[PDB]
């Protein structure tokens, strides 16, 4: 779920607010048109689309699907005990924050203009 | 539930993707207060005051009830087998898709400036 | 829960639309960064932080969590029939809520530029 994710991205990129991942470039947070607008942008389009093919799967609702993982020092993992939502959810999840953990963060990118910079 | 709602926009507005109703006018997406800068903004006003009615019934959580459709070739169906609450909300989101697809998308109306644009 | 907070505000905030404090100052809705730009901002930063330690309770998710509790006339009330979860909870809401009221809403502080005014 939601709060699982947000936990995620403490456990990979502990110096930053989840926050500051929830209104970047086109794709985090909100987003779902434009072109990325650098690397951790296309992070969270990737991230996106794949929640996108967890929901084809019936009753996988992936913001309410709550998971079993464990995040070890920096360490992600999700455990066997998933059904077919919880396990590719926790994995969409999962990849996002290794992802945004080797993705510079750009300020400017930060709480952009959607309409000038999206399409 | 929210991804019940994003999947009807989807049956009666599959050109369109469910982010671009997510930040448009005074009253889609966010919103409450303005006027409907126009009509697409007027459906989402209309939603918003049917979620406001369903939420009269004890317990009643729009954005979390679950409910019973079924869209067969851009057309919705709200079935039987809803208790009044998931009755209720299934409705309002049925009419707002059908609204959303007989009503234009204007660029410049999305993500605009709330403070200036509303009332 | 999210319905229940929303409701909360309006027992003793009537006057206001909850989508006004929705996307206000650095903290209000969004936000976890910056400096309080004024009271209300403030009060949006303490119950943040109260949510954060509410989520120290193991399987404790604060927009999810329906508490039990009861407005009577500006009035707020958590009752006792609450795990210590959803205590917790209603304990952060009807404190947010309380604090709303006392604060003054400045409309120059609503839907601001979090880049710009947010550090």
């Amino acid at each position: 779920n939601l709060y699982q994710f947000k936990n995620m991205i403490k456990c990979t990129v502990p110096s930053r607010s989840w926050w500051d991942f929830a209104d970047y470039g086109c794709y985090c947070g909100r987003g779902g048109s434009g072109t990325p607008v650098d690397d951790l942008d296309r992070c969270c389009q990737v991230h996106d689309n794949c929640y996108n093919e967890a929901e084809k799967i019936s009753g996988c609702w992936p913001y309410f699907k709550t998971y079993s993982y464990e995040c070890s020092q920096g360490t992600l993992t999700c455990k066997g005990d998933n059904n077919a939502c919880a396990a590719s959810v926790c994995d969409c999840d999962r990849l996002a924050a290794i992802c945004f953990a080797g993705a510079p963060y750009n300020d400017n990118n930060y709480n952009i203009d959607l309409k000038a910079r999206c399409q």
